[PDB]
């Protein structure tokens, strides 16, 4: 496949809204390894929407100066860019691993890789949904889940710990939370100390909704 021609500011936004997660590269001049380079992510992000502008009101809307790589994402508003240096010897590997790293969704899978991402946001409240991906009641319980993700956009990133792999039993025992209580809610801060669990919960909006809404009280 290939990146998208983004011809002016309406359309590049347009482009960016339709996608929780998009890529665009920036060029004052197509004569630079970021090009071919950004063309060969399309084909291995299937889940992330590849645009390309050389326009100069474009570029000036994102405020651009010089050749970026910018990911943008809709779950926290991001614009993060790939400038200067980390684009002048940029490698497809780089490029790649950024990709991995921040493209939060509005509900992001936990992995060593998205954590990274997950923990460097703005938002700083993190909310987990502990549960087996193998349950028979995963994909209800997922989409209840989604639907309140959206009510608490800009101010809390939702994600999904699988309990049904080991990798995540460290991240779960944390918690004080086993195997016979899940599925459960556990959220916690970034920078601070605080938590709070909902062990054996029932996974509908309304109890994600005031779970969340106590935990930001005063905060």
């Amino acid at each position: 496949q290939e990146p998208t021609w983004l011809t002016d500011v309406p359309a590049a936004m347009e482009f960016i809204a339709a996608t929780e997660v998009a890529v665009i590269g920036f060029f004052q001049d197509l004569e630079i390894p970021a090009v071919p380079i950004l063309h060969s992510m399309v084909q291995k992000f299937p889940g992330v929407s590849f645009g390309i502008s050389t326009d100069s009101e474009v570029l000036t809307h994102y405020n651009i100066t010089g050749n970026t790589i910018c990911l943008f994402r809709l779950v926290d508003n991001e614009q993060l860019n790939l400038e200067d240096e980390d684009i002048e010897s940029i490698d497809a590997t780089k490029l790649s691993r950024f990709i991995e790293i921040n493209s939060l969704h509005m509900v992001t899978e936990y992995n060593p890789v998205t954590v990274i991402g997950l923990f460097n946001s703005v938002i700083q409240i993190h909310l987990l949904l502990i549960m087996n991906k193998a349950s028979p009641e995963y994909e209800e319980n997922m989409h209840r889940y989604q639907k309140a993700a959206k009510l608490f956009q800009g101010k809390i990133l939702f994600i999904l710990v699988d309990s049904g792999m080991k990798e995540n039993g460290k991240v779960i025992s944390f918690f004080k939370l086993k195997e016979s209580q899940l599925p459960a809610l556990a959220i916690y801060q970034t920078l601070d100390d605080e938590w709070d669990t909902l062990p054996t919960a029932e996974v509908s909006v309304e109890h994600v909704q005031n779970f969340c809404d106590g935990f930001l009280s005063g905060k």
